[PDB]
């Protein structure tokens, strides 16, 4: 028999793990593999579908690789299966030789400041999910009519949020953005987005192309007060690294521009949100100025000066990181939002593993998940081999049929690969006549009406 591996999740780390497993079988005698991928949503690809911005279709093309992997007859997909709800980790661990958790980071980091819960104060996780038609975020429905939005954070997600808020809706109308978001963006209500970073430009987590592309937003001026660069030297930037050096050159270029009438994306550094205020919804934000100080760890940290400024704003999006969510039956580190593991093996488990953002934390481009997944798979395979040599492998009967019947009993509305392919075809056909790659089905009900049909 082949080894039977379950992968929970269907994003990049899951697909890289699947490919690694199949490659091991393809290149090793007396080693065969079967992979079942269980995904919470009806649709695969994780953040490649629901995260990557709609104005970045090229980045999403990695999905073609995932499709090629899924064509393998040893691979099966079961969508609309929520591990922790329909089936439990302890059940998967009995039915498979090994289980790989590739669940990503499904929630958000909080600011932990007063007023964070007011209507109009949301996380980028929820805003992005909403504009990318993730079914869990269909009702986020932010009011985008007010003149000023504030985005907290200095990572690339903050830039995506700002771009979507300010890009000409006629441009967004040709993307796979959610129709509900397009409708809210058509009025062009937001005139200014202020991106607020707690540390300085040298500590920004932005990457360079992402900063450069802001120059190509029709109708938007990037605004950086030259004072934001005081004390920021090219020598110190180079000491941080090559990306930082390039970033600072780009930022200086923006700061060199002096304009009324245009939409504005403003960068403010050394500033922290202190409190969000308003009567029943966000109306203003209190900001504090920071200075950079060595904390003894090898970095600089922001230290509050105590100064306070209030700025009117009608939307605050915190882009201060995604965050893992605990899975019933598995260990979890609350502080980091990751599952504790050694070489990818989950603490305390002989046959459960992690890959991707749930293993490493929520950082890295798509490709950073590849070596990560390979490393975990190498450990997994070594461990199975040891078990086999010790005559400790599970005994399984037509096991593949039996596990599929169990999944169907637990989730009669599961979505197989063939049915995902119907959803996919529906969405693409909806978009292409309108110049869009696809129009996404934005709710579970709509997805299932087509997928289960
Ligand atoms: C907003 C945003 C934009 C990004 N844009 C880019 C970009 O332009 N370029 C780039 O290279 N990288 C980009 N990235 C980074 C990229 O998205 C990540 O590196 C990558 O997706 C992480 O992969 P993952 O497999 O760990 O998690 P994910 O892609 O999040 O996949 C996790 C999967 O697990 C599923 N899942 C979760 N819990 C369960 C459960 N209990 N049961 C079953 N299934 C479950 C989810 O539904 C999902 O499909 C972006 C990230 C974000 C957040
Ligand atoms: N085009 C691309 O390549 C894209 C890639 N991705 C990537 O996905 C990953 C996730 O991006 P993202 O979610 O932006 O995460 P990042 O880790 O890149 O950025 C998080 C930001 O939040 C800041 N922050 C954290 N806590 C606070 C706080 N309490 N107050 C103020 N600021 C705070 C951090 O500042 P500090 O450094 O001070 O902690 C940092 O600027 C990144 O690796 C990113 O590059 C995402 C979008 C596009």
């Amino acid at each position: 028999r082949p080894y039977y591996i379950a992968i929970v999740g269907s994003g990049p780390s899951a697909f890289f793990a699947a490919a690694s497993l199949l490659k091991a079988a393809d290149t090793t005698e007396d080693l065969d593999m079967a992979v079942d991928m269980l995904e919470m949503l009806p649709t695969p690809w994780g953040l490649v579908r629901s995260g990557v911005a709609p104005d970045h279709p090229k980045i999403k093309s990695i999905s073609k690789q995932f499709e090629k992997t899924a064509e393998d007859p040893r691979f099966r997909f079961f969508g609309n299966v929520v591990v922790g709800e329909h089936v439990q980790p302890g059940e998967l661990s009995e039915r498979y030789d090994a289980v790989i958790y590739a669940v990503g980071a499904q929630s958000d980091r909080m600011l932990n400041i007063p007023g964070e819960d007011l209507p109009g104060s949301i996380a980028a996780v929820d805003f992005v999910g909403w504009y990318n038609a993730h079914p869990h975020f269909e009702q986020v429905s932010p009011d985008l009519s007010g003149a000023r939005a504030v985005v907290i954070g200095n990572g690339n997600v903050a830039l995506d949020v700002a771009r979507i808020l300010l890009t000409d809706p006629d441009v967004l109308a040709r993307t796979d953005i959610a129709d509900h978001a397009l409708e809210s963006l058509r009025p062009r209500g937001i005139q200014e987005v202020v991106i607020v970073g707690r540390r300085g430009p040298l500590q920004a987590a932005f990457t360079t192309l992402e900063l450069r592309e802001l120059a190509d937003l029709d109708g938007v001026d990037v605004v950086i007060d030259p004072a934001e660069l005081d004390g920021i030297t090219d020598e110190d930037a180079a000491a941080v690294g090559k990306v930082c050096k390039q970033n600072i050159k780009v930022l200086r270029g923006y700061a060199d521009r002096e304009r009324p009438g245009h939409r504005r994306m403003v960068f403010r550094f050394l500033t922290s949100p202190i409190e969000i205020k308003g009567k029943r919804k966000v109306e203003r934000i209190v900001l504090g100025r920071n200075e950079l100080v060595s904390d003894g760890s090898g970095r600089v940290a922001a230290k509050d000066t105590g100064e306070r400024e209030e700025l009117p704003a009608q939307l605050v999006v915190r882009s201060v990181g995604y965050r893992g969510v605990p899975t019933p039956g598995l260990p979890f580190d609350d502080q980091s939002g990751t599952i504790p593991n050694v070489g990818g093996r989950i603490n305390g488990s002989p046959n459960e593993y992690v890959v991707g953002w749930i293993k490493r934390g929520p950082t890295g481009v798509i490709g950073t998940n590849k070596k990560d997944a390979q490393d975990t798979v190498d450990t997994l395979i070594k461990n199975l081999g040891n078990a086999k040599e010790g005559a400790e492998c599970k005994s399984f009967p037509d096991h593949a049929d039996q596990v599929a019947d169990w999944l169907a009993a637990r989730q009669p509305k599961l979505v197989t690969s063939a049915h995902w392919q119907v959803i996919d075809a529906f969405e693409r056909a909806a978009g292409e006549p309108h110049g869009r790659p696809r129009v996404k089905l934005a709710s579970l009900a709509e997805l299932l009406r087509i997928g289960l049909g």
